[PDB]
Order: C-alpha cells, then structure tokens, then sequence
C-alpha cells in the first residue's frame, strides 16, 4: 500500500500465517509448551534482542530510524535477563545455549544495523509489534501451561509495564513508521527485509522444535 505500515502488513501476511503454522507455535497456541522449550526460545531471544537493541542504540539519532526509538516502552533485553535468571539461575549467562539459527539471526541484525540502517525498522517492527500482539495471547497461555507465579516471574519478556495499551501503542508505532522519509524503492526493500525477518524466526522455531524432539 501507500503508507509503510500498511505495506508491511500486506507484505508479511503470508509469512505470518506460516509462522503460526510452524510446529513449535501451533503447539504453543494449543497450550502444548514445555519448560525446556520455553527456556530455549527465551535464551535464543535474549541474544536476538541483545543484538537488535545494540544496533538500535547505534542508530537512535539516524533519521531513518529515530522516530521508532522507544527504549523505555519496548526494549526487551533487561526483561529477558530477568526471565533467564529465573529459569537458569544467577549464572544464566554461562548456561544458556546459542544455537546456529540464533547466530544466523544475530548476524543479519549486525549487517543491517551496521550498513543498512534504513532497514532496521523492518526488524524492530517484526519483533516488537509481534510481542504486543501474538505475544500477549501466548503470555497468558504460558502462565497456565507452565503453572507460573501469579506475580509474573518468568514472563517478564511479555510484559511492557511502560505501556498502558498495546493496541493503542501499535497504532502510535505505525504512525511513526509512516513518518519515515524514503523512496518507494527503499520502502520495498523494507517490506522485503521484514519477510526475511519472519523467515529468520520461522527457521529459528523449526530448529528449536528439532532440538526439543527427543
Ligand atoms: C503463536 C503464533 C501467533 C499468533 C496467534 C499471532 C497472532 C497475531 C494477531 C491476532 C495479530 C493482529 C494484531 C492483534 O489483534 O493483536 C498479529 C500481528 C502481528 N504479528 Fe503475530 N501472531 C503469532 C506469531 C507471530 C510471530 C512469530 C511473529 C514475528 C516473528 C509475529 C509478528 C506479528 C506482527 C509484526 C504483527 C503486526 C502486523 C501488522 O499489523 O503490521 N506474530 N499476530
């Protein structure tokens, strides 16, 4: 479509359905998630967000990204560290895995943030708006399926205390995205990089599912 936010939604509709149909997610939605599986994804995401937010800080002043800088509201690295500490203990840093698919994703995140800053939006969009959407549904399912503390320990990465209303916040995020100045061509490169982003997540779920099956 014309507005970037609409073009992104249109461009990733197919890979989104594919992400929901991935074995790992299908099971998660139906309440079939294990402590081992949840630990795995959380660990993998700690790396992805670490790399992602490291690149964001690098371009927080770059006009091609500046409008999407929301450290207090969205940044997930700290929350993920809290979950990892809960699941793996004080020495989580050294106990957590770093799978091939996660590294491949982290790599892409450094390339983009490093030399293609105008595409970082595609990656932030894919992870953050997803956390505020499907993530909100999954959060509730996980607390039940994993019989977690009613206080929220273990699910801090799904919690955005600095956001009163995710739905409302996403509309504001879309507004900001449509504020970005870029040619139709670069805009296409953006929607195209968001598919790549979903594909990196898909590949990551397929790998973890493969790792878990045993
Ligand atoms: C358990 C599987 C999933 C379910 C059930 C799900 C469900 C949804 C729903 C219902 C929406 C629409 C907004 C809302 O009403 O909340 C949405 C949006 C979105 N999801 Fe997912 N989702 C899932 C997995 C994912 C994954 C794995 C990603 C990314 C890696 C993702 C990324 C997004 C994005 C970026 C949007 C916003 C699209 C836009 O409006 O431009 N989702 N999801």
């Amino acid at each position: 479509s014309q507005d970037l936010s609409e073009a992104l939604k249109e461009a990733t509709k197919e890979v989104h359905i594919r992400a929901e149909n991935s074995e790992f997610m299908r099971n998660f939605q139906k309440g079939q998630v294990s402590r081992e599986g949840f630990k795995l994804v959380t660990a993998s995401l700690y790396h992805i967000y670490t790399a992602l937010e490291e690149e964001i800080e690098r371009n927080k002043q770059n006009p091609v990204y500046a409008p999407l800088y929301f450290p207090e509201e969205l940044h997930r690295r700290a929350a993920l560290e809290q979950d990892l500490a809960f699941w793996y203990g004080p020495h989580w840093q050294e106990a957590i895995p770093y799978t091939p698919a996660t590294q491949h994703y982290v790599k892409r995140l450094h390339e983009v943030g490093g030399t293609h800053p105008e595409l970082l939006v595609a990656h932030a969009y894919t992870r953050y708006l997803g956390d505020l959407s499907g993530g909100q549904v999954l959060k509730k399912i996980a607390q039940k399926a994993l019989a977690l503390p009613s206080s929220g320990e273990g699910l801090a990465s799904f919690t955005f205390p600095s956001i009163d209303n995710p739905t409302k916040f996403k509309q504001l995020y879309r507004a900001r995205m449509n504020t970005l100045e870029l040619t139709p061509e670069v805009k296409h490169r953006v929607t195209e990089e968001a598919k790549t982003a979903f594909l990196l997540n898909i590949e990551l779920f397929e790998e973890l599912q493969a790792l878990l099956t045993e």
